[PDB]
């Protein structure tokens, strides 16, 4: 009801296809004493209409807010189901590989130590998925014992009782040390990384249940359809001030950004430590091969040891492929808890347009991101001594979480 006429007409139609009572709408532009939140004048809305406006924005922007978090919970996940899946299945075709070709190329030396191996693979297993044991010395028991065994077998004929340290003559070759640091490296590497993917989605699933305020509330409902109520339905909000007012709604939110990029940041940076740098491949899919080579390595040292007295690094992998993408993934995603208002604004809500007093332009300078930081912001009246405590919880868990991988990539 601008441009010479009062008629209600268009306020009313628009309360009315969204559920509303259409006997709710005044005839005519009436006298706006009665609204809480609109700015006080002449108003096509009654405080029923008001009130309804409020609840329909606030819905609203709940349901913008947590189809956003599902989105970056969905990709989160899907990045989670298919590493660990993926590491899972290069150990155990790993495993595979090793039963149904040691067999031919060793016979009875693997046949008869066969629960070793599989033994050191349940070991290797159980290390990935996070019980608390480390490689070095459950590689140097699986050696020593499977030193002990195969010289047992390569020599029947003499019966030997009991303590050989004629190992560190390096019986198996560099086999055994490459195994322990490859491993090593590895292993902790990427457990590290699918915990941080696991972390990130708790992390996200939890904030997203953070309620907006009654301040964000109204401040919403004065962005929205203040302009509708104030005899301009067809005007729409300015970018900026719809972002000052996201920015004041989603403040706790962004306070999550600077230990949001920590965490992602170590997370991309632990990758690299899925490979080592001789262009050899990753042993987390591989350790039978370094078996096979200690094994032949003990094998062409049978007579010297008996004294009395790892294929390039293909081009591209299945492991590079899934890291290329899952950077790119994190990468775009790193700024999510500030881009929120950005994107928020950009798609649904938000050239002259609605500054909350009428049709315009809105002057205030958008406001820096973070809960302080919005002590002065206009639209929204924010006490920033107040931060809420989920969200806290949460800040702490990447810090911890940021902490594990940063170890992690140092060892
Ligand atoms: C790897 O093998 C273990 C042991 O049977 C199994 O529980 C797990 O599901 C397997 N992981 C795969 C196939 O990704
Ligand atoms: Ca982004
Ligand atoms: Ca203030």
């Amino acid at each position: 009801p601008a441009s010479k006429s009062r008629s209600c007409g268009e306020v009313r139609q628009i309360y009315g296809a969204k559920g509303f009572s259409l006997s709710d709408v005044p005839q005519a532009e009436i006298s706006g004493e009665h609204l809480r939140i609109c700015p006080q004048g002449y108003t096509c809305c009654t405080s029923e209409m008001e009130e309804n406006l409020a609840n329909r924005s606030h819905a609203e922007l709940e349901t913008a807010l947590r189809d956003s978090s599902r989105v970056l919970q969905a990709m989160l996940a899907t990045q989670l189901r298919s590493f660990d899946d993926h590491f899972q299945h290069l150990l155990n075709d790993s495993e595979r590989t090793l039963q149904a070709t040691f067999p031919g190329a060793f016979g009875e030396l693997y046949t008869q130590n066969a629960r070793a191996f599989r033994d050191l693979y349940s070991e290797l297993r159980l290390y990935y998925r996070g019980a608390n044991l480390h490689l070095e010395e459950t590689l140097a028991e699986f050696w020593a014992r499977l030193l002990e065994r195969l010289f047992k077998q390569l020599h029947p004929q003499l019966l030997l009782p009991d303590g050989k340290q004629a190992e560190a003559l390096r019986p198996f070759g560099e086999a055994p040390r490459e195994l322990r640091l490859r491993a090593t490296r590895a292993f902790v590497a990427a457990r590290s990384f699918v915990q941080g993917l696991g972390v990130a989605s708790d992390v996200v699933r939890k904030v997203a249940q953070v309620p907006l305020g009654p301040e964000c509330s109204r401040a919403v409902m004065k962005l929205v359809y203040c302009a509708h109520c104030l005899g301009v339905p067809g005007a729409r909000p300015c970018p900026d001030y719809c972002r000052n007012v996201l920015k004041g709604c989603l403040a706790n939110q962004a306070d999550l950004d600077a230990e949001w990029r920590n965490l992602l940041d170590s997370m991309v940076l632990i990758t690299d430590k899925f490979w080592g740098t001789s262009g050899v491949e990753s042993v987390i899919g591989s350790v039978h091969t370094w078996l096979a080579e200690a094994i032949n390595a003990l094998q062409d040292n049978r007579d010297t040891l008996t004294a009395k007295v790892p294929r390039e690094r293909p081009p591209s992998g299945t492991l590079e492929k899934l890291v290329s993408e899952a950077k790119a993934q994190l990468r775009d995603v790193q700024d999510f808890w500030i881009s929120l208002p950005g994107t928020l604004c950009s798609e649904k809500m938000a050239d002259r347009c609605w500054n909350g007093m009428a049709r315009g332009r809105y002057l205030p300078e958008v406001m820096g991101d973070g809960l302080a930081n919005q002590i002065n912001n206009p639209e929204v009246e924010v006490d920033i001594t107040k931060p809420d405590m989920t969200i806290r919880q949460q800040i702490m868990q990447l810090k911890i979480m940021t902490n594990r991988l940063r170890s992690a990539y140092n060892g």
